[PDB]
This record gives C-alpha cells, sequence and structure tokens, in this order.
C-alpha cells in the first residue's frame, strides 16, 4: 500500500456543468487508511450502517457563489445565493485555499481525494474554482479517485447514483442527501462495505489531481 | 444584536486540569446569528430536539498530544495517544493555528466562542495550547462565553453537566458523548432551546478571549 489518507469529498453547486456552475458547499472528511481497514467485514443481510471511524478530520464549509443557483439546485440542496450572502458566507477565495492547504497538510501523505462522480463533476469543478485563485493550488501533491469507478471495479470482480448504491447495500434511504457533509458521510458508509479491497483499488488507480482538466475556463 | 457569528466549541483532552492536560480533539461549529434567531422557539413538554441550521461551517480535528491520555479519559473519549499517532495525527502546532485563523477569517465579525464549562476548561486550555506557539494567537479579536452561565441565566428566568441539561430539556440521552463534534452538536441543540434569549445574553456577557487566563504555564 501507499495512500496514507483518503479524503472523502463532496461539493454542492449552483447547477449542472452546462450552466458553468460555482461551488456553494464543500466537505472534506479525512480518514487514515488504518481507520478504514479497522471497520469489520460487513456481515448480515442487510448489514447495519457502520459508524464512522473514531479518528477523523472533518471540514465542511458553505460558500457564496457569484451567480444564482438554478431552481432545481436550490430545491435539492436547500441553499441559495441570497441565503449564503445574508449569512455572511465568503466566496471561493485565497483564504479558502490556505484553509484547504493547512487542513491537507495535517494529513499523512500521500493523500487521495474520493468523490462520487468525481471525474465528471467534483474534481473538474474544484479545479476550475482553484484556477481562479492567485495562490498555488492546495491540491498539488494530492491524488484523486472516482468512487463510482471504484464500486464498479469491486462489484464486477443498474443505477449508480449515491442513493441507489447506499439503499442496495443497507436497505435504507440515505440521510441529508444533496448536502456536502451528508453526501460525504453517505459515501463513507458505502466505502466501509469492503474497505480493504477499496484501498487496494485506490493504490492501483489514484492519479494526480493536477492531471484533472477544469470543467470550464 | 452585535455578535454576528457564534462558534460552538468543544475540546477533548488527555485529562483533568490538575494533570496539565493536552488537547486531543477540537470541534468548531460556526453558526450565523440569523440561523439561531430563526430557529423555532421550543414549545411542548418536552419539546422536540431542534433541527440544526442548514448553513453551517464545521471544523473537527484529531490532535496527537505530547503526553498519554489517562485511562479514564481514553475510556470516555475513545481516543488514545497511541491510536492518534499510528493514524498520523499531528501536534497542536503552528500549522494548526494557521488552519484555525483561516476558518475564523471566513466568519463575519464579531465572533463569539461558545463552550460548555468553557470558563474553567475549554478556554483556558486552548489559551495554554496557543501560548506554546511562536505565531500570534488567531483567537485574539474573538469573543467567548460559557454556556453554563448562559443556561443558568435562562433556566432561572442541580447538575449543569452537558448531558444532564440535554436530558432535562429533551427527555432524551445525548448521542456521542465525550467526542468533540458530538458534544458540540449537543451544545448546539441546548442553545437552540431559547435561541433569541441565548443570543441576547451572549451579546451582553461575551468577553474577549484575550482576557482568558491560561489553564497552566
Ligand atoms: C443531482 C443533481 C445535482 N445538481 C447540481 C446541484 C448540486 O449542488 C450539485 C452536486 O450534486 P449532489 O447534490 O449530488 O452532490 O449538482 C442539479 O442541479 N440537479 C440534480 O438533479
Ligand atoms: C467528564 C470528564 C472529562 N475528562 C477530561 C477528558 C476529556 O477529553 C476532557 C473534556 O471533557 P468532555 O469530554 O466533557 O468534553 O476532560 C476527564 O478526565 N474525566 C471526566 O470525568
Amino acid at each position: 500500500g501507499h495512500m496514507q489518507t483518503l479524503i472523502f469529498l463532496d461539493l454542492e453547486a449552483t447547477g449542472l456543468p452546462s450552466s458553468r456552475p460555482e461551488v456553494t458547499e464543500l466537505c472534506l472528511l479525512a480518514v487514515h487508511r488504518r481507520a478504514l481497514e479497522n471497520t469489520s467485514i460487513s456481515q448480515g443481510h442487510p448489514p447495519p450502517v457502520p459508524r464512522p471511524p473514531r479518528v477523523v478530520d472533518k471540514l465542511s464549509l458553505c460558500i457564496a457563489p457569484g451567480k444564482a443557483c438554478s431552481p432545481g439546485a436550490s430545491e435539492i440542496t436547500g441553499l441559495s445565493k441570497a441565503e449564503l450572502e445574508v449569512q455572511g458566507r465568503q466566496r471561493f477565495d485565497d483564504n479558502l485555499a490556505i484553509l484547504l492547504r493547512a487542513f491537507l497538510q495535517r494529513q499523512p501523505q500521500p493523500c487521495c481525494l474520493v468523490a462520487h462522480n468525481g471525474d465528471r463533476y467534483d474534481f473538474p469543478l474544484l479545479q476550475t474554482e482553484l484556477a481562479r485563485l492567485s495562490t498555488p493550488s492546495p491540491l498539488d501533491g494530492t491524488f484523486c479517485v472516482d468512487s463510482i469507478a471504484a464500486l464498479k471495479a469491486l462489484e464486477q470482480a443498474k443505477s449508480y447514483s449515491l442513493g441507489s448504491i447506499y439503499t442496495r447495500l443497507y436497505w435504507q434511504a440515505p440521510t441529508d442527501s444533496h448536502t456536502a457533509e451528508g453526501d460525504v458521510l453517505t459515501l463513507l458508509s458505502i466505502c466501509q462495505w469492503k474497505p480493504q479491497a477499496l484501498l487496494q483499488w485506490v493504490d492501483e488507480h489514484a492519479r494526480p489531481f493536477s492531471t484533472v482538466k477544469p470543467m470550464y475556463g
């Protein structure tokens, strides 16, 4: 093995890729590889939803966008530009990059970001947001992985939405859907199903986050 | 109506004040004044446990102490120096101060830290840990308040442990006791009981954190 830290990540945003979206919420959940392994091999039909590991670093932040959320985006996320602004939320700026860098620096390296549909949404969007900044990217030196690819490779060894996978494994609806922390915790639970095989796959397929093409711009 | 952000805070540590303890876990939950103001005033006996605000900044970090946790502290917190270290946790250091600074910077000012038994434990300890650092304290300019004194004023208008207050108000046991984030979320729930009245008291009684004497030298 080699990845020492897995950082489960989700974003909420103003809309879909075609609308050229801006991030409205992000959550990072850093778990050491040993904490993942030390979840039991899921047993029972269905297995109970596992508790997160005790030792965990968490960062969840709301972010004011420069453009308004779409009707459908505000509906599912429960966030709006006006509500983010009135509650004094700041934009995706240099101070946020320092925050992210300092958080990431507290983790043993190498680090791998894990996001559901990360390759098509979360990673390219995050790359676009960071490229606007004047500070060096805080995610330089870090690696990344799409959990959908992970689950597909583990499963094969129809819907692949986060909710559908979770309900298939646990026979329960996920909670706090379409919130950054809620979806991160849901993703964690899914990745605790076969953590030893997951980490093995992650070490095999982790790519530099610097190779991720920006969504736009 | 001056405090713009309330930051609910809890620490886990290696032991009791007399042992000269070190921080092992910290959680900050930043909530804008408006999110507390617009929480439903609790009605019924007992009232339901209040819903957390949608818009929230959360920071939860595990910290490797220099000295071991007491057996009793390990039992209640679920944390040990040994486990914190094997999982690559870093000390309370300069990088952590930078991380805290950047988190606080994202919050509209003036800010007020809210901690249960904060005056005797959390605030002096955090002051001691920050005093060890070469870089200036990021909490200079932030205010602080003890929620025990708050609830003593609100209730009176014998136990004041976090758990006792929660069960008295909601006729429910608190979840995830003696974990930084667990205790922060419990503290939030208690503070959402009479949130307008809590905010008014905080406005009148909040003191600069820079006036907090360190627990030990
Ligand atoms: C699933 C979905 C997401 N989105 C946008 C808004 C969300 O903040 C963002 C991230 O998706 P998520 O909520 O699955 O994490 O994508 C839509 O606009 N419509 C949709 O149906
Ligand atoms: C309540 C309690 C706390 N402590 C120490 C360990 C905890 O990490 C620290 C913070 O208290 P807390 O768990 O109530 O937040 O105080 C004890 O040593 N013994 C005790 O009985």
